[PDB]
């Protein structure tokens, strides 16, 4: 034959914290001595993801033929009967990505080539500029412009912190407090100042990060329209996305959403009805490369573009996968980038980095990342309280974070 | 590197007629000595497809890097500005399939493995039973049942021929004549007779082949409901598919359509609105494997299944491609089959054949078909008049064929 | 009788290039010595159109009664089973137009009279002003205004060329490059400058030529609204025209589209739902005069107007046909015009030319064009690479051209 | 030139009653000695139609160029500012038809040839079988079957007459009385009896003639479904046609309507939304051939077929026009026929008659009818009370007739 079964002989998970974020990576070993890596990084619940991989997915997968990625994905997806969700899908993602890594290595092709080759020369990147005053923000923007970036996510002010820092009722419920009206006003002030100073030199992005009640979100998105953002992101929480119908009939601000999605019913109608311009799914949250390709193709049919969520809390394996998908998929639009720290580079070898404001194709076979098991051992998970997920308006209402 | 450019060094087309149908196949040669085959078979206009490949696609493609299938597809698709259509897309398909063949060979994987592996053990097949009387029809059905088929397309009577054979006005316009009411009545008689004789032993399919005016189609599809067909196919022509809205609200007969499609606007709303159950696209009519994968994924998002059109007028290259797609795609449902004649097997080596009513995965790297250039030379194109495409009702109205 | 059969005794095609564009014209001869001409001009695939006419339509048509234009159209339209598309329809168009030419000659009436007579005195014309700077653009506009034009298509800048001319990634994929944001900004700058200088002296048109992603198209069309264009054309590619729903609910910019259409499913919903103001079909792309009349009447029912695509790459036969249709149809709005060069006038006699900014009725019987077979012989087809159909944004993405 | 102006030198109208129905015909004379005839027959208000032609259309039209049918139609249509309606449109129709007659004569072509030639060999005809008992109905059906008819409109019982003939309140308001429940029950009894006796030998039609309240109409149409009528006609009055939405979602009975229409807003949504299968417009009620062609093309786009209203109260000029339209239009379905009496044949020469259940193309140039002015003089209009238009249910409610 030209191809024999590739038998899974081990499944391992590694929950580690080299730098600021808890990561989870999965390694699948085979009888051929070809191993694959995958990203299962859900930084807030890494121990729970590890439990799923070690106690449930490993015994399910042992002995199976890794060549059949599609069937294995389908099996994993429904294996616990109840399905979808952030812990469930991250565990599945690590396996699915590792199987694609293995297939690329067997083919001796980088992942983007195995998938059908490139759709572009390189994918544009965007960086993040955030400061509590305009002067410091301009300095960040200036640096990125000199580095070749033509797309920059911009935020003025910080929106969290002790209730002592703003007007609240007495004895406020503990949490991370901000004022929605101050957030909107300050951000519009920022848009106007950046536009006046930089004009067409680059395109702003901005992430509303579900800070607003529905009508506030609609008003804010309308107000963003004159500033010609590349996109305005997450103006509504996932379960109130239908409110976009009112916005879309009166505004042409470009809309991105989806980093929070982990269930197809969150996006099915949005995509079918062209209610968003950019799908921002986090690949591991939707269950890996297998479902990501299908989603990208569904979006493409509707003219919806892709901008996978690629935050600081992603492993270099997940970063590499997004790079391959972005080079291959015709409807990929942009690649979110945050600089990788030194400890992380010590554990993961081969991570892509932007060059002159673009990410170029990665050429090693498979995903292209090597994992140093021994170095990883020095960086166990460390518990974080992440108080920003207890976000409150001044009256003490717990809002979507 | 793990992978160097694969430079296209020739593009050849072969219009041939080994048996009953004019075929067109394309061969792409590379600097690596790896060649790929593709199907461009549009049996009614083979010389026009050959003109497009030889005069336009060859000079466009010479020297390009065959690894970049996605980019090359995008380039070909819009290259003549005006696009879509049966001649345009068949020419593109032959190239696209050949590039996938090359990529599979470079990977040393059969196409279904390169795409992500299998989603099933084997795809069910269906055959065709057609006769002008019930007794002969039963004999065909009996033979197929003994052979292991559980799905059989059934047709009673022939619907064409000289106007002398039915009541028409005097001096009828020349054409292939039939009576729509006789067709409907005879077919319902067939459904009832088969159901009484065979019950649940197999599932019938039936192809209406756009024979009907819209209300007739709706009535006929409703009348088919008690007979539990696997699907009822092409009840409406492509430009009147919106009439399905009336049918779908009052009937649950399973509906298949799409073999005629060669423009995404033919299916976009049908799929988005779940107005069909099975998409029956002819892969070469939609431009090859690249767009077929995207369409299958779009359909999958909506719960629509795939049953690629696989008639007698398809080359063994196109047949092999459908087999790989059917093994790989989770939403593939069934594979239409017609027996391959001896002359064809003389020119094409490696064609898949059903075994016990299923098609199994093909294991040679790439698509898996070898083409005998020398044998092909003995079978030039031969002009056919195909009078059945001049179909008329008794009054002489030219209807969709 | 008052009328005997008109038997088709030959069908000839001529693929020629007198000037800048490959043309295809068809000639139908009859037993009455009355011949007709038709336009089958698809400049990018002229040899393929010729193959269809010579190898397939000629034998189908020989001996038929040319009087029955409607039946012959219906026969041709479905003759290859699969149908629609640019090559298929252009071949059909040449025959259909020639039959109308013959019928007009037998009637001794110009085509517009045969169809029912005029609906206006003369159809307004529009010309094209394009330059890479405002000063040169104003000089073009000034000249057209003095010539009597009240409608002028305006474009500032050129949007194509070597990737060396803009910022791209290294080793850019070959193609014709432009920047969408620069295109939008420069065009809005043009609208504002022309409005300030000329005010109400004439109405601008502008052709977006499917350069934009969907949300960009919507934003750009909204931004065009204050400039009171006669129409804004092709803001979206044909398979993403549904995105107009979002635009139409928030903007009253006049929208034209359809030059790319060659399948009724591209326009059926757009027209039914009044989502466009002007239908810009290219008559030969939709299969000739027979389907053009039906489409114009369907549009008229919905209040949609007609502006047939009449570019430089049309034969004088196609130009004459559009002139007759524009004089006759109540909902015809405007006639796109580009000057005809000398070599072309050497081969075709009788071409209409605008006078004082209008086209007047043509008075010779039939279509009114004579074709010089001998002169045509001096101008064979010459292959063109047309790199503009390989249009890319800076990242290298192949976009709709 | 090939064609000079054709100047209108007189317009005459003739209101006559050769047999059972008041007819109105119009004659347009020209400077060329070519005259045309048109039908303005609105049998209930013939003197009012004559007033419009003689007092208003004649002075408007005198001296105009008859060649410009399209412009003249547009002028007539809006000439009284307020427009549409049965008297307005019938007057316009007579002129429009006469101008087409003139154009056909100038072309030396029968009207169907001038329009583009035939779409079929001959149009099927249907006759009417009506009796107050089944036996007499069967005798009518038997006779028509022997004559070659395959389509027969069937009615059992008569639904009108003195209130003495059914149960009513005392001192009933004068009118023509019937019982809706008796009508529905008797008609379903008829459907069942005919089906049992004749089966597939012919297809029934039935005209509900707006006898029913909306829910009754929906129930009745559903109940007709098993009987496979060619169509069920006028189940609802024109201003309650929207009630079809409920019927269409649960029934596939074929629906025809439109003989009452004289305003495009009556049909615009019905056709656009495919809520009817057959459009039954009375050509003179919609303003003549010019708007009839447009309506037929609009219907064709939507897959709606045409069956022009051709009752006994139509002039032979109107009958001839319908015959030409039915031979030419691809979506024409059937031609209603009632036998022409002897006095009428004395005044009009050239009337078409069905042969073996079909109407064949008419071959004289123009419409093909000659009018005997002298014979017409013997048949002045005679006032009729037409009590059937005062239709009442037993309680005395005046219902749509
Ligand atoms: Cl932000
Ligand atoms: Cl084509
Ligand atoms: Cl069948
Ligand atoms: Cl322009
Ligand atoms: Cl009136
Ligand atoms: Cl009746
Ligand atoms: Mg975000
Ligand atoms: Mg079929
Ligand atoms: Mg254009
Ligand atoms: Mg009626």
């Amino acid at each position: 034959q030209s191809m024999t079964p590739t038998i899974i002989t081990d499944v391992k998970s590694f929950a580690i914290k080299p730098d600021r974020h808890n990561l989870v990576v999965v390694k699948v070993e085979t009888n051929k001595g070809i191993s694959g890596l995958g990203c299962s990084t859900f930084q807030f619940r890494p121990l729970a993801v590890k439990t799923v991989v070690d106690e449930y997915l490993r015994p399910l997968l042992m002995g199976r033929d890794a060549n059949e990625i599609e069937d294995i994905w389908q099996v994993m997806n429904v294996n616990s009967y109840w399905r979808n969700g952030p812990i469930t899908n991250n565990a599945i993602s690590g396996i699915d990505m590792a199987l694609w890594d293995i297939k690329g290595q067997l083919a001796d092709m980088p992942l983007y080539q195995l998938l059908g080759g490139k759709a572009r020369t390189a994918i544009p990147a965007y960086t993040h500029a955030v400061a509590d005053n305009l002067d410091d923000l301009y300095h960040e923007i200036d640096r990125f412009l000199a580095a070749g970036y033509r797309y920059i996510r911009c935020q003025l002010g910080f929106y969290g912190g002790n209730p002592s820092q703003l007007q609240t009722p007495e004895e406020p419920i503990s949490g991370s407090y901000f004022d929605q009206t101050d957030y909107m006003e300050t951000t519009l002030k920022m848009f106007a100042a950046i536009k006046e100073k930089y004009g067409n030199q680059f395109q702003m992005l901005h992430d509303v990060h579900e800070r607003l009640h529905p009508n506030q979100a609609i008003q804010f998105a309308k107000a963003a329209e004159p500033y010609q953002l590349f996109f305005l992101e997450d103006i509504l929480p996932p379960d109130q996305s239908h409110w976009l119908t009112q916005l879309r009939s009166q505004s042409a601000t470009p809309i991105a959403t989806g980093e929070l999605f982990n269930n197809p019913m969150e996006w099915q109608e949005l995509v079918k009805n062209r209610q968003i311009d950019f799908m921002r799914a986090h690949v591991s949250q939707i269950g890996g490369i297998t479902p990501a390709l299908k989603l990208a193709h569904f979006c493409d049919a509707m003219g919806v573009r892709i901008a996978w969520h690629t935050p600081s809390d992603i492993s270099p394996v997940g970063l590499a996968v997004n790079t391959h998908l972005n080079i291959h998929l015709h409807n990929a639009a942009i690649q979110e980038t945050i600089e990788l720290p030194a400890n992380t580079q010590s554990v993961f070898v081969g991570s892509p980095q932007p060059k002159g404001g673009f990410f170029y194709p990665m050429e090693k076979s498979g995903i292209g990342i090597t994992f140093d098991e021994e170095a990883a051992a020095d960086f166990p998970v460390v518990y974080r309280p992440h108080e920003w997920t207890q976000s409150r308006t001044p009256d003490g209402t717990l809002i979507t974070p």
